[PDB]
């Protein structure tokens, strides 16, 4: 067909048969999701926007989901990232000093994956699902992102910390999840300090970019909510990611 409804990307193909397989391995993996019935929660991640329009979805629709996903983590080991997701899961993965939002089960499920139904059908839409600016910002996936980041943002204390990315012409965004979610969710009473690494994009020698602007307001930002605010420049992520492999080891 040469158009479609909507403007985005439609579902990721063999969404359901993913989503299950995810929820099978994840739960296979981590123990403490081991009783978990995978069936059950494919059933209520289908309930959230099933037979649904998919520009009137809501965050109670994902509340059977949620309940069913409910997961303790290690509320002082969370890193919180914004566009630069291959480096902070790249991270975690050496020795889990970290746990960012992908690395819980519902996070797992729905990485990279797209879904939408349709009004009044029980039909997944392969073809389209509404785009967040052109088409609508209440649709099944950007729902699904804001209610589950919530959720990861609230349990947080002590240290939390947040991989900004700092080739960007916006190292801080307050549209992004990260900005317009995350940082308005961190319990002040919890959470003592919000610490920015800035990864540097921009090969070998650079400038302060805790200084640039955008950090300054997210600085001011987080400071007014009584949380403490500390930055880092990462300058070179790769020999980051290596001295996180092999500490104390080079030149590190
Ligand atoms: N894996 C993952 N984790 C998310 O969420 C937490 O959100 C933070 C990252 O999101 P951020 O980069 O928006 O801050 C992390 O701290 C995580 O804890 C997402 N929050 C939103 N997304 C999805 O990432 C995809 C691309 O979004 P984009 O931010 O690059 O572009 P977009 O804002 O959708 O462009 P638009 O068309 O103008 O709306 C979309 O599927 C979007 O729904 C997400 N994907």
């Amino acid at each position: 067909r040469w158009r479609q409804t909507w403007s985005g990307p439609g579902t990721t193909k063999r969404f359901p048969e993913t989503v299950l397989a995810r929820c099978v391995k994840y739960t296979e993996i981590h123990p403490e999701m081991r009783h978990v019935d995978c069936q059950s929660v494919w059933d209520a991640f289908k309930g959230a926007f099933i037979s649904k329009h998919p520009c009137d979805i809501t965050e109670e629709d994902y509340q059977p989901l949620m309940k069913l996903g409910t997961q303790t983590v290690p509320c002082n080991k969370i890193l919180l990232w914004s566009r630069i997701k291959d480096l902070a899961h790249q991270f975690t993965q050496v020795q889990r000093d970290m746990f960012t939002l992908e690395d819980t089960l519902l996070g797992y499920l729905a990485d990279d994956l797209t879904w939408c139904g349709e009004f009044d059908t029980s039909k997944i839409n392969y073809q389209s699902c509404p785009d967040w600016r052109k088409d609508c910002s209440n649709n099944p996936v950007s729902v699904f992102w804001k209610t589950v980041s919530r959720r990861f943002a609230e349990a947080a204390c002590d240290v939390v910390h947040v991989m900004l990315d700092g080739s960007r012409s916006k190292i801080f965004d307050k549209d992004s999840t990260f900005g317009s979610v995350e940082v308005h969710n961190l319990q002040p009473e919890k959470v003592q300090t919000l610490e920015a690494w800035v990864i540097h994009g921009g090969r070998e020698d650079s400038r302060d970019l805790c200084q640039d602007p955008t950090i300054k307001e997210l600085e001011s930002i987080i400071s007014k909510r009584n949380i403490q605010f500390s930055c880092k420049n990462i300058y070179r992520p790769d020999k980051f990611l290596q001295c996180v492999k092999n500490p104390e080891d080079s030149s590190c």
